[PDB]
Parts: C-alpha cells; sequence; structure tokens
C-alpha cells in the first residue's frame, strides 16, 4: 500500500458542453454560461489544478440500451440533422425540453464523462471524481426527454458499474432541487439500485407535479423498498434541514445498504440565490453532504453536474463539494444546525413510509417526541478553508505510570508505545506534524481541580510505596507511582498543546497518544485508573485561549461512563459532554446512576449532557453507528461546536478484557469519520481506556487514518442492532428532543407494531 494507493479526484470538463444552446428563448437558464462559470470558479478558488484530468469519451449504443429503446435513441441522433423548426417541432412533444444540433453530441459527452470517472474509481486509480458536464439527465426517462434532459447520465453510469466492474449494489443519491423521476422509473423494480432523491414538491404543486415524487413511492416489486422520496413541502429550507435528512434517514438507510459505488446527482439548485429552487441552502452545506457520502462506498463517489441556474450559487456549490472530493476540512456551517418543523414532518413521514423495509430506521420505537422551543441552535465564525495537517503528540515519558504491587494490571504502559509503533509501520507518523509534549501547570490544573486535589498528587513525586498502597485505597480503582504525577502532567500538556495547534491554525486536527487516562477524574478525586480529567482541562484550555464562551464538544466513547466529566460540566452551557458506556441498569462501572440517560444535566447546562447507556448484551459497530446517526451528530450539530475532543476509550473494542464489547477498528474509523465533519475539522482524538494492546493499536491508527483523510474502511452488517440497544437508544431521544430538535423523529407507534 501507500504509493499504490487510490488518492485523486478526476474532473471531467470538455469544451462540447459549450456548444448547445436554446435557439427560440436566449434567457433560457439551462445554457452554457453553466459549466463555464463553474470552470471559471474552480480555477479562480485553485482547485481546478488541485483535480485529475479525466477525458471525456462519447456513450456507445450499447451503453445508451443498459436504460433507454433503441427507437427513442435513433430518434435523437437523428436530430444531428433537423431544421430549427424540426427541432422546436419534436422539442414540443415533451414536457420542459428544449434541442439543438449539437445537444446529442454533448449528450453523448455528457453520459460518457461519468463513465470515465467510474472506470476510474473502479479500478481504483482515483478516490473519485465529479463531471462537470451538461446537459443534466435525472429527468430523462427511457423512451422520453424531459426537464431540459435528454440520456439519464447516471442511470445508465450505474448500470454500466454493474456490467463493467461487477458492482452489486449503487446508491444513487440526488440532492438537485427537483425530482429525478426519470432514476426513479429506470430503478422501480430493480433492488441492485438505491435511489434517494430529496426536493421541492409542496404536495405536487412544483414541477414535474407527480404524484410519484411522494414519499409513498417506495417502489414496486423486487424494487420495493429501493426507492426513496423525501419531499420538502415548504420553500426556504436551509443546511441543517438537509443535514438532518441524511443524519436521521439517508445514512442509516445507506449503511444498511451496503453499496459498492454512490452516484450522486449534483445539482445546486438549492443553494442560496437559485430562481428555480426558492431554497436557502449555503452551499457550505454540500462540503457537508459529500462528506457523509464518503462513508458509504469507501469513498468511491462519483459526482455529476444536475441542475443549478443561479451562475455563482451553482459555482460555489460545485466548489464545496470539489473540497470535500478533494478531502480539505469541512466549512463551519453557515446556518444553524437544527430543521424545522416542516422539515421533521417531511422527515418523519418519510421515515414512516420506509419504515418496513429497512430494519435501521426501525430503530425507533415511535410515538410522540417534544415539541417544546428547543435549545438556541448558534453558528460559528468562519475559518478559513487550508489543507489539512494532522497533528500527533506522543512521548515516551508516559509509560513510567505504573502498578508495583500487581503487575497484570490492565492500564499497562506498553499501550501507549504499542499504538505509536503501529503508527510508525503504517506509515501515518511521517504523515502527522510532531507537536511537542509539555507538562500542564498547576495554574492549568486548577481550571478543574482544587488545589487540594492537585497538591495532594504533587506531594506523590515523593511519597514512598506503601503510602502510594495506602493512597491508591482511598480512591475507587486506582493504583499510583513516583512518577503518576508528571505523566498525568504530560497527558494535559499534551492536550493543550495540540488544541493550542488547531485552534491557532497550526493543525487542523490531531491525536494524542496519552496516559494516564482523565475522564473518571473528578472535581477533588481520582477515580477509574484517572487522576486529572486531561479531556475537561483541555475545553477549558481552549476557552482560556480564545474566549471563555468557545463552545466544545466532548465525545466519550469509552466503555466506561466519564463521571468526573459529566460532573465538571453538568451545568455548563459552554461544554457539551456525550458518552457512550456500559451500564447494565447500574451494574457496571462506576456502579452509578449519574451515567443513566435521564441525567441530561442541571441548571442552565440542561440538555448539554448526554448519557447513551448500554444494557444487556454484547455491543458493537451497529449500535455505535445507530448511536451516532440518531444521537450523537444530531445533538453536536445542532450544538455546533467550535472544537471537538473525544475521549477515545478504546475498551469497547473487540477482544478488550474490560469492556466485554465488540467495536471493531474499522467501526472507530467510521465514528471518527462522522466527526470530522464537526467543528470545521477542529477534531482532537484524546486515548482514554482501552487495554487489548493489539485492538488499540489497531483502532487508534484508524482513528488517524481518518483525520488524515483516508477513505473510510468496509464495515460487517450494521442490522439487525441489539433490542436492549434499540430501547437505550429510543429512551435519549425522549429524554433530549425537548432539547434538540434535530432529534424529533415523530413516527407513530401503528408502524411498529404492525410488523
Ligand atoms: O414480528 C414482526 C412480523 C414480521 C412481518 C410483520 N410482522
Ligand atoms: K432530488
Ligand atoms: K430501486
Ligand atoms: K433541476
Ligand atoms: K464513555
Ligand atoms: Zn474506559
Amino acid at each position: 500500500q501507500g504509493k499504490s494507493k487510490a488518492t485523486g479526484t478526476g474532473l471531467v470538463y470538455v469544451d462540447a458542453f459549450t456548444r448547445f444552446h436554446c435557439l427560440w428563448d436566449a434567457s433560457h437558464p439551462e445554457c452554457p454560461a453553466r459549466v463555464s462559470t463553474v470552470m471559471e470558479m474552480l480555477e479562480t478558488e485553485g482547485l481546478l489544478g488541485r483535480c485529475v484530468q479525466v477525458e471525456a469519451r462519447a456513450v456507445t449504443e450499447d451503453e445508451l440500451l443498459l436504460v433507454h429503446t433503441k427507437e427513442y435513441v435513433e430518434l435523437m441522433k437523428s436530430t444531428q440533422n433537423m431544421t430549427e423548426e424540426e427541432l422546436k417541432t419534436l422539442a414540443e412533444k415533451y414536457d420542459s425540453v428544449y434541442l439543438h444540433p449539437g445537444f446529442f453530441s454533448s449528450a453523448c459527452l455528457s453520459v460518457g464523462s461519468v463513465l470515465q470517472l467510474v472506470d476510474k474509481v473502479m479500478t481504483s486509480q482515483l478516490r473519485n471524481g465529479f463531471s462537470i458536464n451538461r446537459p443534466p439527465g435525472h429527468h430523462a426517462q427511457a423512451d422520453k426527454m424531459n426537464g431540459f434532459c435528454m440520456f439519464n447520465n447516471l442511470a445508465i453510469a450505474a448500470r454500466y458499474a454493474q456490467k463493467r466492474h461487477r458492482v452489486q449494489r449503487v446508491l444513487i443519491v440526488d440532492w438537485d432541487v427537483h425530482h429525478g423521476q426519470g432514476i426513479q422509473y429506470i430503478f422501480e423494480e430493480d433492488p441492485s439500485v438505491l435511489y434517494f432523491s430529496v426536493h421541492r414538491y409542496e404536495d405536487g404543486s412544483f414541477w414535474p407535479h407527480l404524484k410519484e415524487s411522494d414519499s409513498s413511492s417506495v417502489g414496486s416489486g423486487a424494487g420495493q423498498g429501493y426507492n426513496i422520496n423525501l419531499p420538502w413541502n415548504k420553500v426556504g429550507m436551509e443546511s441543517g434541514d438537509y443535514i438532518t435528512a441524511f443524519q436521521q434517514l439517508l445514512l442509516p438507510v445507506a449503511y444498511e445498504f451496503q453499496p459498492q459505488l454512490v452516484l450522486v446527482a449534483a445539482g445546486f439548485d438549492a443553494v442560496i440565490g437559485d430562481p428555480k429552487g426558492g431554497m436557502q441552502v449555503s452551499p457550505e452545506c454540500f462540503s457537508i453532504l459529500t462528506h457523509m457520502l464518503k462513508g458509504v462506498a469507501q469513498g468511491r463517489l462519483v459526482l455529476a453536474l444536475e441542475g443549478g441556474y443561479n451562475l455563482q450559487s451553482t459555482a460555489e456549490g460545485v466548489c464545496a463539494s470539489m473540497r470535500s472530493l478533494l478531502g480539505d476540512p469541512c466549512p463551519h456551517l453557515p446556518s444553524s444546525g437544527a430543521p424545522c418543523e416542516s422539515a421533521l414532518k417531511s422527515i418523519s413521514k418519510t421515515i414512516s413510509d420506509l419504515y418496513p423495509f429497512w430494519k435501521s430506521l426501525q430503530t425507533f420505537e415511535g410515538g410522540p417526541l417534544s415539541e417544546v422551543s428547543p435549545l438556541p441552535a448558534p453558528v460559528c465564525a468562519e475559518v478559513k478553508v487550508s489543507s489539512p495537517i494532522t497533528g500527533l503528540v506522543y512521548d515516551q515519558r508516559m509509560m513510567l505510570h505504573h502498578n508495583m504491587w500487581d503487575s497484570h494490571h490492565p492500564e499497562l504502559p506498553q499501550r501507549i508505545s504499542r499504538i505509536f509503533s503501529r503508527h510508525e509501520e503504517l506509515r501515518l507518523l511521517s504523515r502527522c506534524h510532531r507537536i511537542p509534549a509539555r507538562l500542564a501547570t498547576e495554574e492549568e490544573l486548577a481550571l478543574c481541580h482544587s488545589s487540594k486535589h492537585i497538591s495532594i498528587i504533587k506531594s506523590s513525586e515523593h511519597m514512598k510505596p506503601r503510602d502510594l498502597n495506602r493512597l491508591g485505597d482511598e480512591y475507587n480503582s486506582i493504583f499510583i507511582s513516583n512518577e503518576s504525577y508528571t505523566c498525568a502532567l504530560l497527558a494535559a500538556g499534551s492536550c493543550f498543546n495540540s488544541a493550542q495547534a488547531i485552534l491557532t491554525g497550526q493543525v487542523r486536527n490531531a491525536v494524542a497518544i496519552v496516559r494516564p487516562p482523565g475522564h473518571h477524574a473528578e472535581k477533588d478525586t481520582a477515580c477509574g485508573f484517572c487522576f486529572f480529567n486531561t479531556a475537561a482541562l483541555t475545553a477549558r484550555y481552549a476557552q482560556s485561549i480564545t474566549r471563555e464562551s468557545l463552545r466544545v464538544l466532548i465525545v466519550d466513547w469509552d466503555v466506561h461512563h466519564g463521571n468526573g466529566t459529566q460532573h465538571i460540566f453538568e451545568e455548563d452551557d459552554s461544554v457539551l459532554y456525550i458518552s457512550l458506556h456500559r451500564y447494565e441498569d447500574g451494574a457496571f462501572f462506576p456502579n452509578s446512576e449519574d451515567a443513566n440517560y435521564d441525567k441530561v444535566g442541571l441548571g442552565k447546562g440542561r440538555g448539554y449532557n448526554v448519557n447513551i447507556p448500554w444494557n444487556g448484551g454484547k455491543m458493537g459497530d451497529p449500535e455505535y453507528m445507530a448511536a451516532f446517526h440518531h444521537l450523537v451528530m444530531p445533538i453536536a450539530r445542532e450544538f455546533a461546536p467550535e472544537l471537538v475532543l473525544v475521549s477515545a476509550g478504546f475498551d469497547a473494542a473487540r477482544g478488550d478484557p474490560l469492556g466485554g464489547f465488540q467495536v471493531t477498528p474499522e467501526g472507530y474509523a467510521h465514528l471518527t469519520h462522522q466527526l470530522m465533519s464537526l467543528a470545521a475539522g477542529r477534531v482532537l482524538i484524546i486515548l482514554e481506556g482501552g487495554y487489548n494492546l493489539t485492538s488499540i493499536s489497531e483502532s487508534m491508527s484508524m482513528c488517524t487514518s481518518m483525520l488524515l483523510g483516508d477513505s473510510p474502511p468496509s464495515l460487517d452488517h450494521l442490522t439487525p442492532l441489539k433490542t436492549s440497544a434499540t430501547v437505550s437508544i429510543n429512551n435519549v431521544l425522549r429524554a433530549h428532543a425537548p432539547f434538540w430538535s434535530s432529534l424529533r423523529v415523530n413516527i407513530p407507534e401503528s408502524l411498529r407494531l404492525s410488523l
């Protein structure tokens, strides 16, 4: 691997795409200036030179006939030789169409451009690609033109992928503001292709004015379940509406479908300023939506230009998508990370209409969730996008903390040396920027810990063994050594240096290979192998070097609940703590009911503490992924953090001696990939628990691989879920829906109980 890795982004553009235009209406919205403005901006932004130039080719007859009829193809071919009057006379026969003697030539190159990128991506020459092509395609049907489309580019490309590259399952995502009814028809009774379209509808009042554009059209025959319409029934939708639809509906379904290729009908008429869409999505949104789709199909992703009729807005939308293909860090979302009621209705309605067919959607119990006014959903100041640098911090001195009386205690020094070695083997170390380690100050520790607790541990640099054994027994599950203080100082100060590097723009994200852990340590006591809460301290340090009100998200996927972390921020609305953890109705460590789902924080901090408790089974990727789709990411998005810290305990990992759970290194990669679209990519991953040296070295290397931008890995089946996990997920939905609107899926109990 390495030199042979598929990393490039393919771009197809040919001057032929400008050679045809409307002859009888010089004001027609589908015009040459569309693609040439996209190309002009791609160069102005410096994105064009970063793409691999891929040549266009003419689609062949047998390729067209994967979708179209020979009678229709030959009619379209014959247009080359028609007069303007003949062309107009033929165009009249179709809904919203014009013709031009060069239309057929460019249409053939428009289809073939997608096939070229599919070739390059499935033969693993390139990571992904984007054709800047016109005419568009998603409205075209087997035997007729429609909606400025002659041939259905992506439908042909889907079947081409299956026939020539032996792809089994293709996902087509259609975020163009119109319904791509041509694609829906073509794959109506075909479960080898899953078609998702999100589009303006308003109860059929918006073109194409079809009953079948509604969420009730789920496909038929063998294809029933594999066609999904998300119709917006009010105009003015924003990024939070699209992003919530992707979180609550599309991504669960897509991860369950396990496609091998994603084709995107990338129309940008949903963007601010488009004269036909009437929506208000900011271009930045399509950096997010693109990043999301890189999760399924191991990043095998091909975008093709569909609609988009404001020239700047379309070009800005393409640039926002291209930056994500090129692996640039996501922007801060300009709008709020919260959906509106009409979006939640359309989303819930579509979930309900598809609920029988998708076991991921069946995660929802149903019944009414809250409709109280939610917490504020703020927006973050713009951070200028730059090439992503991943920081890495590690120092061998953090091995010196140890247990003299029990050589077999799981918090082994070698945890961080094995993790670092695996980074050096997989060459991740040389790809990262090496952040220097440093000691936290007493002043910095005072940001969360009492001067008593600080002074106690400070004396341990000198306390003798038998005192260290007594002291350890004053705490729940703690051992101590004469270096434990210095190690805990580095585990904090190294995360400070990382947070400083992130927030000053020296790096964009970072990984901190540190011990001892912190997320159990309290204001005033050590606990659960932790002395100082380096996660909480780092959040405060971030607030100290930026501004006191800087929003920070702490995600804790350690199998243990970080009680100390919960408490330090239980009244705080400037820091959001989300924890996934084993609980067993209170039996599992730390044996406190603080870790239950109904502990939503206290005071101004109500809603700013999310507990996802696991009971009754081996939990793994399927449950942790569903928790992220339905809880972690919706809430995090709505909170709109400016920095993400991860209490990264790999003790939920397969083969961990303490957790008993079966999260895989591939799962951890996808959890990391999810979080990378938050906080404009400002993620810092801090090691907590996890004690199987093999599983943690593999898991954290995968996390860093994601931070560095590599394609997400393959996964086991993510359905069915354990039923206790389903129950606990819905408990968090009910607990936190009054605070967070992105959670408010309202599907009736009737559908759950009708299966
Ligand atoms: K659509
Ligand atoms: K289908
Ligand atoms: K369109
Ligand atoms: K946790
Ligand atoms: Zn742990």
